[PDB]
């Protein structure tokens, strides 16, 4: 639910005087605002599904020819008109075999004949349809405010502390606003119409995967069909072979399976994980407005921390130009605000970096608390200092690149 440790992660900045910034997310992404006088914020996409899908379309892809009978009539007799053709279960086909005397007629000639043979699905892929009432988006949000280690990824620690919730996004719902305790609340206006619209693809499942496959391309399919809550199959000769006619008894096959011809026709389309009638969804995004109108600072009064720090390891590359860093405080003068910095000389008085983790708090008054600090430190060399005059320790740091 946060971005540390996450290795898809963007860093976004309050434009300069207002309370809201625009943005896309993204499946499985992670963005972190920074906005002046304000705290840091983690917006992550949770997941994306749709649910209670619309069955469309099924295709057959192996097929059964049985109770095979063919009428014949003899030369001046007319049209054969097989019984089965009123049936419509079966397939029919009239065709034209020679008569005489040698295979039962009075009169030679050509004869009329009408071979019918009822058609059966074996196996077959279901289309369905998602919505865009469908669609749900799950989104979580932590506000960076005093964590630790062990508790910057625990849930319910943050949950707890009312600094993370996880909440949902619909069409009938595109916003919402948390509450994120004395930090005030955050709005969200989202815009899930994205990427995928009422009828865009379709959901196809083919044994036992499921695929998104091409709308269009999925109309097309040179298959037998039905409807959506029907079990009558039309176009089906494309499954079967009428052999040669003959006079008595023509011959009625089925193909083979065709499943090998539809995954050969699905070796690059994107398969899907479809579960329990809903649909889980990895492309696609969600633009949104992130509104820190109401969005507060909290104890921003307390002093300064005057006693020593300590470090707690060597701080580590976030792999995003960032370092993590634990500290432990051996004072016990109440919360208080943690004096870190980043800066180039040792004896400068100015930083040159940023602080991800804003208005860092020792929370507690009692000895040797622990806090958990994210910063953006200059390319190549700098010092990250804790502490004034004889307090004061500091750590080097070097961070590779150019531009």
């Amino acid at each position: 639910f946060n971005c540390l440790g996450m290795s898809n992660r963007d860093f976004l900045e309050g434009v300069s005087g207002a309370t809201w910034v625009d943005l896309v997310l993204e499946g499985d992404s992670c963005v972190t605002i920074m906005s002046k006088d304000k705290p840091t914020i983690d917006v992550k996409m949770m997941n994306m599904e749709a649910a209670n899908l619309a069955e469309v379309r099924s295709y057959c892809y192996l097929a059964t020819v049985s109770d095979l009978s063919t009428k014949a009539a003899c030369p001046t007799m007319g049209e054969a008109h097989n019984d089965k053709r009123a049936d419509p279960a079966f397939v029919c086909r009239q065709g034209v075999v020679d008569r005489g005397w040698g295979n039962g007629c009075g009169l030679f000639g050509k004869g009329s004949i009408d071979t019918c043979a009822k058609f059966a699905c074996s196996t077959k892929a279901i289309g369905r349809t998602i919505l865009k009432e469908n669609i749900k988006y799950e989104v979580a949000i932590f506000v960076h405010g005093p964590t630790t280690v062990e508790s910057h990824g625990n849930y319910s620690t943050q949950v707890g502390a009312t600094q993370a919730g996880r909440f949902s996004i619909t069409p009938a719902a595109p916003s919402y606003t948390l509450k994120l305790g004395e930090y005030g609340e955050v709005t969200v206006d989202c815009e899930p119409r994205s990427g995928i619209d009422t009828n865009a693809y379709y959901v196809m499942t083919v044994g036992t995967k499921t695929f998104l496959v091409h709308r269009e391309w999925f109309m097309d399919l040179n298959l037998p069909w039905s409807s959506a809550g029907s079990t009558v199959w039309r176009n089906r000769e494309t499954l079967m072979e009428f052999e040669e006619p003959h006079a008595t008894k023509q011959s009625v096959i089925a193909l083979g399976s065709q499943e090998g011809a539809l995954h050969q026709a699905l070796a690059g389309a994107i398969p899907v994980e479809f579960s329990s009638n809903t649909v889980k969804l990895t492309s696609g995004h969600l633009k949104c407005r992130v509104k820190m109108e109401k969005l507060q600072l909290k104890g921003t009064t307390y002093g300064v921390c005057s006693k020593a720090f300590k470090f707690l390891g060597t701080p580590a590359d976030t792999g995003h130009g960032t370092v993590v860093l634990e500290l432990q405080y051996t004072g016990t003068d109440g919360p208080c605000k943690v004096p870190i910095s980043s800066v180039a000389s040792l004896n400068d008085l100015t930083p040159v970096g940023r602080l991800v983790t804003v208005n860092p708090f020792v929370s507690v008054a009692t000895a040797n608390a622990k806090v958990l600090i994210e910063l953006e430190p200059p390319f190549g060399d700098s010092y990250i200092v804790v502490g004034r005059g004889e307090q004061q320790i500091n750590h080097h740091w070097h961070k590779s690149g150019s531009s």
